[PDB]
Protein backbone atom coordinates (compact mmCIF):
# COMPACT_ATOMS: atom_id res chain seq x y z
CA UNK A 1 0.00 0.00 0.00
CA UNK A 2 1.09 3.56 -0.15
CA UNK A 3 3.29 5.32 2.32
CA UNK A 4 3.61 8.79 3.55
CA UNK A 5 6.79 10.08 2.92
CA UNK A 6 8.94 12.26 5.63
CA UNK A 7 12.39 14.02 3.83
CA UNK A 8 13.97 15.12 7.11
CA UNK A 9 17.17 17.59 6.54
CA UNK A 10 19.45 18.73 9.27
CA UNK A 11 19.48 22.08 8.98
CA UNK A 12 21.39 25.02 11.12
CA UNK A 13 18.95 27.79 11.41
CA UNK A 14 14.85 26.84 11.03
CA UNK A 15 13.68 29.60 10.69
CA UNK A 16 15.84 30.93 7.78
CA UNK A 17 14.81 27.40 6.53
CA UNK A 18 12.00 27.87 6.42
CA UNK A 19 11.81 31.53 5.06
CA UNK A 20 13.92 30.17 2.21
CA UNK A 21 11.28 27.17 1.10
CA UNK A 22 8.20 29.45 1.67
CA UNK A 23 9.94 31.76 -0.58
CA UNK A 24 9.72 28.94 -3.32
CA UNK A 25 6.15 28.77 -2.95
CA UNK A 26 6.22 25.52 -0.05
CA UNK A 27 2.98 25.68 2.74
CA UNK A 28 4.29 24.52 6.45
CA UNK A 29 1.78 22.31 8.61
CA UNK A 30 1.62 24.23 12.00
CA UNK A 31 1.19 20.73 13.94
CA UNK A 32 4.22 20.06 12.79
CA UNK A 33 6.05 23.03 13.18
CA UNK A 34 7.88 24.41 15.86
CA UNK A 35 11.30 26.28 17.14
CA UNK A 36 13.11 23.14 16.27
CA UNK A 37 11.63 21.94 13.05
CA UNK A 38 9.58 23.05 10.08
CA UNK A 39 7.38 20.60 8.40
CA UNK A 40 7.40 21.50 4.32
CA UNK A 41 4.50 20.17 2.32
CA UNK A 42 5.36 18.52 -0.74
CA UNK A 43 1.90 16.93 -1.59
CA UNK A 44 -0.31 15.08 0.38
CA UNK A 45 2.01 12.05 0.49
CA UNK A 46 5.40 13.62 0.77
CA UNK A 47 6.86 16.43 3.54
CA UNK A 48 10.46 17.68 4.07
CA UNK A 49 11.38 17.98 7.47
CA UNK A 50 14.17 21.16 8.46
CA UNK A 51 15.28 19.81 11.61
CA UNK A 52 17.34 21.63 13.96
CA UNK A 53 20.81 20.35 13.76
CA UNK A 54 20.93 19.32 17.53
CA UNK A 55 17.60 17.55 17.52
CA UNK A 56 18.70 15.93 14.63
CA UNK A 57 21.63 14.27 15.98
CA UNK A 58 19.62 12.57 18.49
CA UNK A 59 18.12 10.17 15.58
CA UNK A 60 21.68 9.11 14.10
CA UNK A 61 24.49 7.28 15.84
CA UNK A 62 27.18 8.99 12.72
CA UNK A 63 28.04 12.62 12.97
CA UNK A 64 26.25 14.99 10.80
CA UNK A 65 27.11 15.19 7.36
CA UNK A 66 28.49 18.98 5.93
CA UNK A 67 26.04 18.66 2.63
CA UNK A 68 28.74 21.40 1.44
CA UNK A 69 31.65 18.95 1.32
CA UNK A 70 29.72 15.62 0.71
CA UNK A 71 26.55 14.70 -1.02
CA UNK A 72 24.23 11.58 0.32
CA UNK A 73 21.41 12.42 -1.16
CA UNK A 74 19.29 14.60 -3.62
CA UNK A 75 15.85 16.24 -3.58
CA UNK A 76 13.96 16.35 -6.77
CA UNK A 77 10.50 17.64 -7.00
CA UNK A 78 8.67 18.04 -10.21
CA UNK A 79 7.17 21.14 -11.61
CA UNK A 80 3.93 21.81 -14.47
CA UNK A 81 6.32 23.50 -17.25
CA UNK A 82 9.56 24.87 -18.26
CA UNK A 83 8.58 28.21 -16.86
CA UNK A 84 7.89 26.64 -12.83
CA UNK A 85 11.48 25.07 -13.65
CA UNK A 86 13.25 28.48 -14.50
CA UNK A 87 10.89 30.20 -11.41
CA UNK A 88 11.32 27.63 -9.08
CA UNK A 89 15.84 27.68 -9.61
CA UNK A 90 15.91 31.06 -10.27
CA UNK A 91 13.92 32.01 -7.02
CA UNK A 92 16.23 29.51 -5.29
CA UNK A 93 19.84 30.88 -6.43
CA UNK A 94 17.86 34.64 -5.39
CA UNK A 95 17.26 33.57 -1.74
CA UNK A 96 20.72 32.34 -1.25
CA UNK A 97 20.84 29.02 -3.08
CA UNK A 98 23.90 28.43 -5.07
CA UNK A 99 24.69 26.52 -8.02
CA UNK A 100 25.00 22.79 -8.42
CA UNK A 101 24.78 21.16 -11.85
CA UNK A 102 24.14 22.75 -15.23
CA UNK A 103 20.87 22.53 -16.65
CA UNK A 104 19.15 19.15 -17.85
CA UNK A 105 17.44 20.48 -20.81
CA UNK A 106 16.42 17.35 -23.72
CA UNK A 107 13.30 19.83 -24.67
CA UNK A 108 10.43 17.62 -23.45
CA UNK A 109 12.38 17.22 -20.28
CA UNK A 110 13.80 20.05 -18.53
CA UNK A 111 15.84 19.93 -15.17
CA UNK A 112 18.06 22.59 -12.99
CA UNK A 113 19.37 22.48 -9.42
CA UNK A 114 20.98 24.12 -6.80
CA UNK A 115 22.52 23.79 -3.29
CA UNK A 116 20.55 24.96 -0.06
CA UNK A 117 21.59 27.40 2.64
CA UNK A 118 22.73 24.22 4.61
CA UNK A 119 23.96 22.83 1.33
CA UNK A 120 21.65 20.18 0.56
CA UNK A 121 21.28 19.11 -3.10
CA UNK A 122 17.68 20.43 -4.96
CA UNK A 123 16.94 19.40 -8.14
CA UNK A 124 13.62 20.69 -9.83
CA UNK A 125 12.29 19.25 -13.29
CA UNK A 126 9.39 19.26 -15.98
CA UNK A 127 8.85 15.84 -17.85
CA UNK A 128 6.13 16.43 -20.93
CA UNK A 129 2.84 14.71 -20.52
CA UNK A 130 3.09 13.20 -23.69
CA UNK A 131 6.01 11.37 -22.41
CA UNK A 132 5.04 10.99 -18.07
CA UNK A 133 4.86 3.69 -16.74
CA UNK A 134 3.29 2.71 -13.29
CA UNK A 135 4.32 0.44 -10.23
CA UNK A 136 5.01 -3.18 -10.92
CA UNK A 137 5.94 -6.25 -8.61
CA UNK A 138 9.84 -6.91 -8.16
CA UNK B 1 -11.86 25.94 -1.96
CA UNK B 2 -9.24 22.90 -2.44
CA UNK B 3 -7.39 25.50 -4.10
CA UNK B 4 -6.48 26.85 -0.71
CA UNK B 5 -3.57 24.22 -0.71
CA UNK B 6 -0.78 25.25 -3.23
CA UNK B 7 -0.26 22.98 -6.09
CA UNK B 8 1.28 19.72 -5.17
CA UNK B 9 4.74 18.40 -6.97
CA UNK B 10 5.70 14.71 -6.96
CA UNK B 11 9.06 13.92 -4.65
CA UNK B 12 11.91 12.17 -5.70
CA UNK B 13 14.77 11.45 -3.34
CA UNK B 14 18.01 9.51 -5.60
CA UNK B 15 20.46 7.69 -3.29
CA UNK B 16 23.61 6.34 -4.41
CA UNK B 17 23.94 2.47 -3.72
CA UNK B 18 26.50 0.46 -4.78
CA UNK B 19 24.14 -2.63 -5.97
CA UNK B 20 20.79 -1.52 -8.20
CA UNK B 21 20.35 -5.17 -8.30
CA UNK B 22 20.65 -5.93 -4.71
CA UNK B 23 18.93 -2.69 -3.78
CA UNK B 24 15.71 -3.14 -6.06
CA UNK B 25 15.54 -7.01 -4.23
CA UNK B 26 16.09 -5.49 -0.53
CA UNK B 27 12.92 -2.54 -0.65
CA UNK B 28 10.97 -5.39 -3.03
CA UNK B 29 11.20 -7.36 -0.01
CA UNK B 30 9.84 -4.43 2.20
CA UNK B 31 7.15 -4.84 0.10
CA UNK B 32 7.63 -1.70 -2.60
CA UNK B 33 6.93 -2.09 -6.31
CA UNK B 34 9.07 -0.38 -8.63
CA UNK B 35 8.21 1.71 -11.96
CA UNK B 36 9.30 0.16 -14.89
CA UNK B 37 9.77 2.95 -16.97
CA UNK B 38 12.49 4.65 -14.90
CA UNK B 39 14.33 1.60 -14.26
CA UNK B 40 17.37 -0.18 -15.52
CA UNK B 41 20.49 -1.61 -14.67
CA UNK B 42 22.00 1.70 -13.66
CA UNK B 43 18.75 3.09 -11.51
CA UNK B 44 15.80 1.43 -9.75
CA UNK B 45 12.68 3.86 -9.55
CA UNK B 46 10.94 2.55 -6.09
CA UNK B 47 7.24 4.10 -6.07
CA UNK B 48 6.91 4.56 -2.34
CA UNK B 49 3.46 6.28 -2.90
CA UNK B 50 1.44 8.21 -6.21
CA UNK B 51 3.14 10.97 -5.51
CA UNK B 52 6.34 9.81 -3.89
CA UNK B 53 9.42 8.05 -5.32
CA UNK B 54 13.21 6.75 -4.01
CA UNK B 55 15.50 6.64 -7.02
CA UNK B 56 17.82 3.99 -6.20
CA UNK B 57 21.23 5.01 -8.25
CA UNK B 58 24.30 3.15 -9.45
CA UNK B 59 26.84 5.32 -7.47
CA UNK B 60 29.40 5.65 -10.19
CA UNK B 61 26.47 7.21 -11.85
CA UNK B 62 25.30 9.38 -8.97
CA UNK B 63 28.53 11.09 -9.11
CA UNK B 64 26.86 12.87 -12.88
CA UNK B 65 24.03 14.86 -9.89
CA UNK B 66 26.88 16.86 -7.80
CA UNK B 67 30.12 18.25 -7.79
CA UNK B 68 30.74 17.05 -4.23
CA UNK B 69 32.60 13.54 -3.63
CA UNK B 70 29.65 11.00 -2.70
CA UNK B 71 29.12 10.56 0.73
CA UNK B 72 30.23 7.53 2.53
CA UNK B 73 26.07 6.78 5.14
CA UNK B 74 28.30 4.27 7.17
CA UNK B 75 30.59 7.25 8.53
CA UNK B 76 28.49 10.34 8.37
CA UNK B 77 24.47 10.84 7.79
CA UNK B 78 22.83 13.32 5.62
CA UNK B 79 19.20 12.72 5.42
CA UNK B 80 16.74 10.39 7.23
CA UNK B 81 13.81 8.83 5.01
CA UNK B 82 11.11 7.82 7.04
CA UNK B 83 8.03 5.71 5.43
CA UNK B 84 4.28 6.04 7.28
CA UNK B 85 2.76 3.05 8.49
CA UNK B 86 -0.50 1.91 8.95
CA UNK B 87 -0.53 0.35 12.28
CA UNK B 88 2.10 -0.80 14.86
CA UNK B 89 2.34 -4.52 13.84
CA UNK B 90 3.25 -2.99 10.06
CA UNK B 91 6.24 -0.46 12.08
CA UNK B 92 7.44 -3.87 13.16
CA UNK B 93 6.88 -6.22 10.20
CA UNK B 94 8.82 -3.82 8.08
CA UNK B 95 11.81 -2.81 10.44
CA UNK B 96 12.07 -6.70 11.26
CA UNK B 97 12.03 -7.45 7.83
CA UNK B 98 14.47 -4.77 6.79
CA UNK B 99 17.09 -6.03 10.10
CA UNK B 100 16.90 -9.57 8.49
CA UNK B 101 17.39 -8.48 4.91
CA UNK B 102 21.00 -6.92 5.96
CA UNK B 103 19.82 -3.74 7.35
CA UNK B 104 21.18 -2.59 10.88
CA UNK B 105 20.50 -1.33 13.54
CA UNK B 106 20.19 2.75 13.88
CA UNK B 107 18.65 4.05 17.38
CA UNK B 108 16.29 1.85 19.75
CA UNK B 109 12.75 1.94 18.66
CA UNK B 110 10.89 4.95 19.79
CA UNK B 111 7.17 4.63 21.54
CA UNK B 112 5.47 7.57 22.28
CA UNK B 113 2.13 5.86 22.34
CA UNK B 114 0.46 8.25 20.14
CA UNK B 115 3.46 7.52 17.57
CA UNK B 116 6.13 4.31 17.82
CA UNK B 117 9.04 4.46 14.74
CA UNK B 118 11.71 2.46 14.32
CA UNK B 119 14.95 2.63 12.46
CA UNK B 120 17.70 1.08 10.29
CA UNK B 121 20.75 1.78 8.06
CA UNK B 122 19.97 -0.29 4.61
CA UNK B 123 22.51 -1.73 2.85
CA UNK B 124 24.89 1.37 1.79
CA UNK B 125 24.36 2.85 5.13
CA UNK B 126 21.11 5.44 4.37
CA UNK B 127 19.24 5.94 7.17
CA UNK B 128 15.50 5.23 7.45
CA UNK B 129 12.62 5.30 9.58
CA UNK B 130 9.08 3.20 9.23
CA UNK B 131 7.33 5.16 11.70
CA UNK B 132 2.83 4.98 13.21
CA UNK B 133 0.85 7.77 14.08
CA UNK B 134 -2.22 8.12 15.53
CA UNK B 135 -5.23 9.72 13.91
CA UNK B 136 -4.67 12.20 16.94
CA UNK B 137 -1.32 12.70 16.87
CA UNK B 138 -1.71 13.90 12.78
CA UNK B 139 -4.50 15.74 13.03
CA UNK B 140 -3.30 17.58 16.54
CA UNK B 141 0.44 17.67 16.01
CA UNK B 142 2.76 16.25 18.51
CA UNK B 143 3.31 18.99 20.81
CA UNK B 144 -0.19 18.52 21.81
CA UNK B 145 -0.09 14.80 22.25
K1 LIG C 1 21.82 24.64 14.80
NA1 LIG D 1 23.89 11.40 17.30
Amino acid sequence: QSRLTFVNLPVADVAASQAFFGTLGFEFNPKFTDESCACMVVSEQAFVMLIDRARFADFTSKPIADATATTEAIVCVSAIDRDDVDRFADTALGAGGTVARDPMDYGFMYGRSFHDLDGHLWEVMWMSAEAVDMAQPV
